This record gives C-alpha cells, structure tokens and sequence, in this order.
C-alpha cells in the first residue's frame, strides 16, 4: 500500500518550485502526491517577471471538497505546505488540515513556514497550534521563538520552546552555525527526545537556486511516511539534498537538476553522518 | 543535456488522467516536462463528480509568453497536449505550438488527439497540417481519414492518408483487429518508410483505468527525445504501459500504479516484440 501527501504549495510551468520543486522527489521515492497547486505561474519569481495567477482561498477547498465527495480524504496520510501568498490561502490549509484529519486521525501535518500584510504573523501565531511538524529555516525559526538564535544549545532550545506549542518536529532546514566553517551547509532535527546535528559541503551560486528548501521538506516528509526513524530521515534528506545541490552546482546551473539526478534523490551516493545535538 | 517537453494537459488533484498521468513518467524517463495545466479538478471526471476550475483559452498563451519572456523558449524540445475540451483551448494549443517553433526550429508537436462543439473537427480539420506527430486511438483514426478502419492494411494505409496530410508518424494508441483474440491489446506505429505493430496483454476491468492513452504518448514522447529509434520507442512504450496497467490490476486498482510501477516505467521486466506491419 502506498502512503499519499496532499502537497499545497505554488506550481510554476518552467522550472522548480513549490509543488514543481516538491513533486517529483517525493513520487520518486515511493510516495504518491496530491498536488493542489495554489498558483500556476510560468516560472518563479526570482527571475524578476512572471505570468500567470492564483487561485482563489475558498477554490483551495472546493478542490479537497471534491476529493472527500469521492471517498479518498481517509487516503490521505500526510498534508504538507510551504510558501504562502496570503493569509487567506494560509486559513484554507488550516480549514484543509481539520478536514484531513476529520477523515483520517492518523494524518499529520507538515508545515514548511517560509516566510503581504499577515503571512508572518500568521505562520508564527497560529499555525504551531496546529501542525505536527515544522521546517523553518534559521531565520524562520528566530521569528518563531522571537529571538536571535547563534548557538546550537540555542537552536536546540528554541526548537523545544516550539514543540512546546504543538509541533512534535522541528526540521531547521538550514542552521547557521557561527562556529562552523563557511563552506558548510548545516541543518537540526529536533524532537521532544531527540536533537540530530547534519552537515553537507555549501556549493558557491552567483544566485542561490530556487527550490532548496521546498525540496528538503518534500525529501523528509517522504522517507517519514516510507517509515524512516528521525535520524535517518534526517541523514537521507541530507544526503538527497547534496546530491541534487551538486549536480547543480557542476553544471553551472541555476535550476535544479532534480530529473538529471533523480537516482541519487531515492540512493545518494555520498552519505553525511548526523551526530547528537543535546 | 536533458530535453524538455511543454506537457500542455488537464490536472487533477488526486488520481491520474492528463499532466497528472503523463508528466512523472517523463520524468522518470529521464526527460525534464513543462507542464501547462489547462485544468485543475479535484478527480478526473469518469468518477462522474469533480470540483475545480479551467484556465482561459488566453491564459495558455499568456503563460507560455512568461516563458519566452525569461529566454527559456528555445529550450523546449517537444510540444505535447492530449484531451482539450474546448476549440478555444486547442486553438492557443496552436498558437503556442508556432511560438516554441519560431524559437526553436527543431520542436516538433506530438498531438494526442482525444475526441463541446467544435473539437472533434479542429483535431480533424486543423491538426493534422501542424502536428508532427499524432496519437489516435482506433476510433479517433477513423474520424481522422472518414472511415471504419478493421484490417491492418487498412490501417496503414489510413495512417499513411493521415501523414501525407502533414504529421511524419502517427501512433495507434489502441489498435481494434477483428482477426487478433480478444484478450490482446494491439498497438500500431506508422511513418512513410515504417510499420510496426505491437501487442500485450488485455487486463481486464470493471471501469477501465484513466490515462492509460496519455501516459502511452508520454512514454513514446520521453523516449523518443531520448533518441530511441521507431521501433525501439514504440516497443518500450508497449512494455511500459503493460507494467503499469498490469500492475493496476494484479492489486485490483482503478487509478494506475504510477509510482508503485515506477522501475519499470524505465526498465520494464516483460518486453513485447514488434512485427513488421507493411
Ligand atoms: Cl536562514
Ligand atoms: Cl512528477
Ligand atoms: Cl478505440
């Protein structure tokens, strides 16, 4: 039986973000996905101009309506969200999330918190009440516990003052580390029990690439529900990060290479080692 | 270099059918897909209920000019739409086809011609002077020349009718041969110098599996960018989709085991010889 993530994230005809950066890695590995795509713009933004347009909140869950009209919201075994335009579309992942779980009590939701007028506010104030993990990355999760974070017993204990509110995993997709060397790329998982420590070599871009983070949370959420213990959730998504980073970097390119190294998402060949975080 | 598809189709949500059955199998193929959803339901509609929305026929274009406006236009290999339901729709479809082709002159058109007033006759009237390729099923092959279609010769001799109307090959994506045992399942491919006919497996169904033709022309597509002859294209597609579909039925589904069969999407396990079909 093959376990299902409805992915609510942005949808871009060229290249990879959101549900485009999202989707693919998470099938690849074994996982189906319901892409409900929030946008369905020509190509990201960070290229400067784009086409396209969103969709509206209350059309976000028509969409879900519709599949519980056919029976399959009990499917559905993990929710997982990322950028978001508005709060509008944020409340609707949160009607969505209820409706989910309504259905199937075993269901958990994934919030990537990347961070208009109330999207911060709302990340931080009301969505750790309702989601079993978050994904912010440092800066996010500074805003999270509203405080500057610069050491790892920091990180650690801002992370257990969020799992405080809600949340039983904190993923710090990526964790500065002051004390680290600058060519490296850090990340934390932390839980109530747990704290692991990762690190991968940091590949140099003129522009970062689009789609980093979106992938890390697509990776983990996928070797969760595949039935990986934390830590090697945690190393994998690492590992499959690294992989698809430097197939990026040694093609000089600016889009991630997620087709070109599909192989190494679902079996990367170079393996980072977490050690404990507490 | 990986090759890249414009993958102009429906999504659904949840299940299979349009860009939802075609663009992970090119993907996994190793073929990087654009896709330009010209839909968004929750479930395709053969569940005989779906919510959601289409894009305007102006949007399509709109999109791809997003595209063409951040230089990426030259880049598209392959233009590929299957099921439009409107002639407004098919018409930006062409208007898109001309766009990627003033960029990049080598792009070639594969239409899946699935058959609102109007969109049969465009997909006979106007299609075939712009499409490269086409993909007719058996029925759809008869309203293409205006005729029934029951021995192999006729068959490719309305092939070849077709092609001098302008598309250099046209893929039968299920051929009916009155003469073959009703448990086959044939396919036919057709260029000027070429015939090749195929067959596998019949599996039976209550409720025939959606998206079985359109992941047929995504596999051909992938495969052929990939640069695998005529026949060696046609015949792994052949082998893909009978993984697929029989992986459907061994596990008693009605949506296709897309991820579930995925290895042998790329490496399919059971191979299906060609026959010269001339
Ligand atoms: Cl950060
Ligand atoms: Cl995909
Ligand atoms: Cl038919």
């Amino acid at each position: 039986m093959t376990k299902n993530v409805l992915s609510i994230q942005s949808h871009v005809v060229f290249g990879h973000a959101g549900n485009s950066a999202a989707v693919f890695p998470m099938r690849r590995l074994g996982v189906n996905v319901w892409p409900l795509n929030t946008v369905q713009f020509s190509n990201h933004t960070q290229y400067g101009h784009w086409t396209g347009g969103a969709i509206d909140a209350t059309q976000m869950v028509e969409l879900v309506d519709g599949i519980g009209a056919i029976g399959m919201l009990p499917r559905c075994d993990a929710v997982l969200s990322g950028y978001l335009g508005t709060p509008e579309q944020a409340q609707s992942v949160l009607e969505i999330v209820k409706a989910v779980k309504a259905a199937n009590p075993r269901a958990w939701y994934f919030c990537d918190p990347v961070m208009e007028p109330g999207i911060q506010e709302f990340l931080v104030r009301t969505m750790p009440g309702v989601a079993d993990a978050m994904a912010p990355n440092h800066t996010e999760l500074q805003r999270l516990v509203g405080r500057e974070i610069e050491t790892l017993e920091e990180a650690v204990t801002a992370c257990r003052e969020l799992i405080a509110r809600g949340p039983k995993l904190v993923l710090v997709k990526h964790l500065l580390d002051r004390n680290s060397p600058a060519d490296r790329f850090n990340m934390l998982v932390v839980t109530e029990r747990e704290a692991w420590m990762g690190q991968r070599p940091l590949y140099p871009f003129a522009r970062q690439p689009v789609g980093v983070g979106d992938l890390t949370s697509a990776v983990f959420v996928a070797r969760t529900l595949l039935g990986d213990s934390i830590r090697a959730a945690f190393e994998h998504t690492l590992a499959a990060v690294n992989a698809v980073v430097k197939a990026t970097w040694q093609a000089g390119r600016y889009e991630l290479e997620l087709v070109a190294a599909q192989s190494e998402i679902a079996q990367p060949r170079e393996w980072f080692d977490a050690w404990v975080g507490d």
